[PDB]
């Protein structure tokens, strides 16, 4: 509790969300009982342990799941692919609807734009990228969940991101 982040992964169908959480996971002792698609792990950022929840049940079509994960997260991975303009326009829909969602939190978000190494097929360039995140008054990287390229560095920057809003 201090130690302790819950981070959840929201996105349209097949942008990476899943690829991404497994990455994450892999390998004691919370207290949480982890149910369906929750992952537990302890990583050490800047000096100092988090234990980081992370959820992975977004799905487009249980109804009551997204309003469930609009409401449990301290923190969101908004997650795009740069080679599908569409997920890239749902994206900024999710930010809009987590805004409502919780009117008077400060939710730390990163704007996560995966599958960087399908570099013939991008429709969504990284100025867009960026120019959406600093709209949203969040945070932005380009990940390849595939290969793994920036995605250590997406859940240090989650966990520095949720200590800055103490
Ligand atoms: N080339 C490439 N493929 C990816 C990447 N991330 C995910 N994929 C592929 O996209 C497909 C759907 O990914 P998935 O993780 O299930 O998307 P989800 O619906 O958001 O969970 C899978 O076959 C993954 O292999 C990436 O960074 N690069
Ligand atoms: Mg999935």
């Amino acid at each position: 509790g201090n130690t302790y982040y819950r981070v959840v992964l929201i996105g349209e169908q097949g942008v990476g969300k899943s690829t991404l959480a497994n990455i994450f996971a892999g390998v004691d002792s919370d207290c949480e009982v982890l149910g369906e698609d929750t992952y537990e792990r302890t990583l050490m950022v800047d000096g100092e342990s988090a234990t980081i929840i992370l959820l992975d049940m977004w799905e487009n079509k249980n109804e009551w799941l997204h309003d469930h994960c609009m409401q449990v997260g301290d923190a969101y991975l908004i997650v795009y692919s740069i080679t599908d303009r569409a997920s890239f326009e749902k994206a900024s829909e999710l930010r809009i609807q987590l805004r409502r969602a919780r009117q008077t939190e400060d939710i730390p978000i990163i704007l996560v734009g995966n599958k960087s190494d399908l570099v013939r097929c991008r429709e969504v360039s990284v100025s867009e990228g960026r120019a959406c995140a600093v709209v949203f008054d969040c945070k932005f990287i380009e990940t390849s969940a595939a290969v793994q390229h920036n995605v250590k560095e997406l859940f240090e920057g989650i966990v520095r991101q949720v200590r800055l809003r103490r």
